[PDB]
């Protein structure tokens, strides 16, 4: 792909974070704690899962970034609606306002629904995400593999806002720990 012309400096946004994350300093990794890291409750926080939003919003444009997988288990990417919900539990859909892939046991699926089995024989190590506004777009692509494609959602019906999505999965294995890292540019 020739989509590296749009990368964006993407950072994680705290207050969006479920309570037991802990994003760096530089807001660029985000990995799960062994406890409650001792926030506040907000209406912003992810309650039910291990999930973070990134800071910046899309209204418009092509935009590109790139997500550090390396050593997970589990873990789920992509873009999300601004307007998600945040509390209790939800399916990952772009009826409820998500368009994102995932590692789950060992196979990876693209969250549409149903889920839809992708066909990766290089397990990617980097994941480069690929959002055009205006086309309705959203396309994840293999670095490892030389940017082999991934998957692609078209026809996206987005209705308002998107925010980069990032949950890093539980750690009930001890497998799990490792962060998601934001590549540089
Ligand atoms: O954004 C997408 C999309 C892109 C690729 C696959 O789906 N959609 C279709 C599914 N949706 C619905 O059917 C709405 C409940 C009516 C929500 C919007």
């Amino acid at each position: 792909h020739h989509h590296h012309h749009h990368m964006v400096h993407i950072t994680l946004d705290r207050n969006t974070a479920n309570s037991w994350l802990i994003i760096s300093k530089d807001r660029r990794q985000v990995r799960m704690g062994d406890t409650h890291q001792n926030v506040s409750d907000n209406k912003e926080r992810f309650s039910n899962y291990p999930m973070v939003l990134g800071a910046q919003r899309f209204s418009s444009g092509k935009m590109y970034w790139e997500v550090d997988v390396t050593q997970k288990e589990a873990w789920d990417l992509g873009v999300c609606r601004d307007s998600v919900q945040r509390k209790g539990q939800f399916s990952l859909s772009p009826e409820n306002g998500f368009w994102t892939i995932w590692l789950w046991q060992d196979s990876y699926e693209a969250g549409t629904s149903p889920q839809t089995t992708l066909h990766i024989q290089v397990p990617p190590c980097q994941i480069g995400i690929f959002v055009d506004y205006e086309a309705g777009v959203v396309s994840f692509y293999n670095i490892t593999d030389h940017g082999s494609l991934i998957y692609t959602f078209s026809e996206c019906v987005f209705a308002g806002p998107l925010r980069p999505f990032f949950n890093v999965g539980f750690n009930y294995s001890g497998g799990n720990a490792a962060p998601l890292k934001l590549c540089p540019l």
